[PDB]
């Protein structure tokens, strides 16, 4: 049994603890009903976390054996860099992208949060993910993959648990009694969720289709389908280096967690990046969301756009093939299998490597921007290689293509064949050619 | 022999007659030197084009032994549409897809003028498309499908021909002695290829990727990137009944080419689907367009939209893997062949047939609009169906998810094996997990 339906008393249990009401009243219950309860918070450069270090101290308040912050964001800006590098999104509607940044926070929180418990001798996981969402299962399969003699308590398989603390009002009037006075924030008409990759919507009002990003306050940018909010163009150019981004508007970063925050203001300006999708679920069910993503989008723009001046068609084919494989896995908590391994670590080599230059753009509202400039030694894109101009220097001749083109004749007529056959056995209608039968 | 190098004397010549300069002055050149031509000009509803009915006329007075006007409108837009239907487009650029309006163009023009000259008796085309572009091929294949006895002349294999109007001071000339005062449109900075279906610009400033779409005058919509230019903002409506688009803001479509000019006037208005792209030629060397589908791109994102609220996520894989796949075939000339029949017909059917619904958009300044609901009988998209508020109608339990949450433990243990196996044989670093060496 890896998943424990009853309050483990007398044990330890590790809480990723947000601070939240939920986390904040599990706790003070875990110690007030016999557990001890250890508190990790994973610091992740939320846009939304003004005051990381106050929430151990509060963990500490409810009765926490010990409480940590975990700082999780070099290791999230490297898994997002990994993300971008081998393009694995899989969800998108007309092009426009969700770049996985929840799968990702929880690749990332799921190891070093499980690590840090593993280190401290906490051997069960008291994990609040839902019976229904797919955080549940990604938590569940990278805490087993860090810790082979984890278990995870479910609280809300224990009746104790939902008949004390079954709601927010309960849960409230819960931390009351105990003598702390939660301060709850105010109510939205949808549920976030944030890292420094991205964040979010989903749920409550923005589960019917009528509705949409206008219900939304953006949080990692400026709403920019209000007409009254003003937005000004802004040009930027962004460097990479052997597929890293490396600079800013001719400023070198060092530390890629510092890039990211500064590519995220300047997408944020725009509110470059956001999108509505429609997605299906791991339990093969479908929800509903709106995504922010301002500097995670402004990097994509910029690495596609090298990408297409350096690789060819078979590159790119394979490229964007094995990012849409991979973007399921990663969805799927499976970031860290091999067959995810496999195609994350071929982008990275024979593809990323080659991804030096920089892209110059123009961003104005939303997803609306023009390409200004695209600059790298390793282009393979040079129009003056195929200049005729001077035949001295022109790389095939007008007898050359025809020669190319006669080799295609023998094909041609099978193709032509084949038509005739396709009429004959009744999938094409008689005919400029036999046309597909509607 | 196909290509034949040298000006069939006595022989009737079919020329795809757009009235340009080229076509012009060499209708004219083989008449005087003793060739037999006839004019064939496709109505593809050319955005730029004001009066089709005037150039047979114009090809009359020019020598040809006949001219006709091919009407191609209907079959341009029912291959886009079909193209629509199997996302059926492989460049794109973060997203950002180029609609292969061009290659769909070929398509309808290679076969439907080719059988318009096989009625006439014509077994030989005078084709001027250059021998570095992706149309020759695509011309040559698709006129060899449709007429097995097709021959193709090269003007530009023909030394008389590049001797007499070798450019275009030289054919302006050519026209002047012969008594026509050739007209030339204004320069531009570039060249243009439209058919209604979209318009592409490339060459000439575009070579540069310092240039881009900031010296691109745009004829199928305005010039959004001009902080000067007004746009206001517009809701549509898209509907589509089993994969047909059919009704614009309410109002029904019997005929699919009136919508598709609606859908371009509404798309123009925003400057909806504009891109820049570097793409790879079938020759296998890089070119670089700017491109306006903005008719296509509203279908796009009204088809996109309800694909999401309407598929499985393998039904989805495959139609974006084969999307992929077909639109290079269709960029190659082979929209015909049996493996693109395959793809087109497979989304034709079990993709498209289901995709009844309309789609609701706010469209501001080129690619930035919001989606504002996505209605259909045919969702399964459904949050009613996975609220849990009444048991009595939950689908399923906290305790069948934990059951399916166990079956995922052998597996892991697999992956957790590989991943140490991994150490040892070298391709990972030691450790939350083992890490990937850089
Ligand atoms: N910054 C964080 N540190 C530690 N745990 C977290 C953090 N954010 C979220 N979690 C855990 O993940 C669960 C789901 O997060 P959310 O979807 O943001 O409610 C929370 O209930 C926590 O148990
Ligand atoms: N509307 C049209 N009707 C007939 N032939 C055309 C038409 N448009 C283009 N073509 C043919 O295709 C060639 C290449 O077109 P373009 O790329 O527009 O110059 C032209 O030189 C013509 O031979
Ligand atoms: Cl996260
Ligand atoms: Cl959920
Ligand atoms: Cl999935
Ligand atoms: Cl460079
Ligand atoms: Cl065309
Ligand atoms: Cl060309
Ligand atoms: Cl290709
Ligand atoms: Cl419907």
């Amino acid at each position: 049994t890896t998943i424990l339906p009853n309050l483990p008393t007398g044990q330890k249990v590790g809480i990723a603890f947000s601070g939240g009401l939920d986390t904040s009243a599990a706790l003070l219950w875990m110690r007030q009903k016999g557990a001890v309860p250890y508190a990790y918070t994973a610091n992740l450069g939320q846009p939304d976390e003004p005051d990381y270090d106050e929430i151990p101290r509060r963990a500490m308040q409810y009765g926490a054996e010990a409480a940590r912050l975990v700082d999780c964001r070099a290791q999230l800006v490297a898994e997002g860099i990994a993300a971008l590098q081998a393009g694995a999104f899989h969800i998108s509607t007309a092009g426009l992208t969700y770049f996985n940044t929840t799968p990702i926070g929880r690749a990332v929180t799921g190891t070093m949060l499980v690590a840090a418990m593993k280190e401290d001798g906490v051997n069960i996981w008291g994990d609040g993910s839902t019976f229904k969402g797919n955080d549940i299962e990604r938590f569940y399969r990278y805490g087993l993959l860090t810790n082979p003699d984890l278990k995870i308590y479910k609280p809300w398989l224990d009746q104790t648990f939902i008949d004390e603390l079954g709601g927010r009002a309960e849960m409230s009037e819960y931390m009351r009694q105990a003598g702390f006075d939660y301060k709850m924030s105010a109510e939205k008409a949808y549920s976030t969720d944030s890292n420094m990759l991205g964040a979010t919507h989903e749920a409550k009002d923005l589960e019917l289709l009528s509705a949409g990003i206008r219900i939304v306050q953006p949080i990692m940018g400026v709403a920019f389908w209000q007409d009254s909010v003003q937005i000004k163009a802004e040009e930027v150019t962004v460097r990479f280096e052997e597929g890293q981004p490396v600079a800013l508007n001719g400023v070198e970063y060092a530390d890629p967690v510092e890039l990211l925050l500064e590519a995220n203001r300047i997408g944020g300006r725009h509110g470059l990046g956001m999108s509505d999708q429609i997605e299906n679920r791991i339990i093969e069910a479908k929800s509903r969301g709106i995504y922010e993503a301002p500097g995670l989008a402004l990097l994509f723009i910029a690495y596609e756009r090298l990408v297409t001046g350096i690789h060819n068609e078979d590159t790119i084919e394979q490229y964007r093939e094995n990012g849409r494989k991979l973007g399921r896995l990663l969805y799927q908590g499976r970031w860290f299998d091999p067959q995810a391994i496999m195609l994350r670590e071929t982008a990275q080599r024979w593809v990323a490597r080659a991804i030096t230059g920089e892209v110059t753009l123009e961003l104005r509202r939303g997803n609306d921007y023009s390409l200004l400039n695209t600059e790298s030694a390793n282009l393979t894109y040079a129009p003056e290689r195929l200049s005729m101009e001077k035949v001295e220097n022109a790389p095939f001749t007008p007898a050359d293509r025809i020669g190319q083109l006669t080799m295609r004749n023998l094909d041609i007529v099978d193709t032509r064949e084949k038509l005739f056959t396709y009429v004959k056995t009744g999938l094409l209608a008689p005919s400029a050619l036999p046309q597909i039968k509607d």
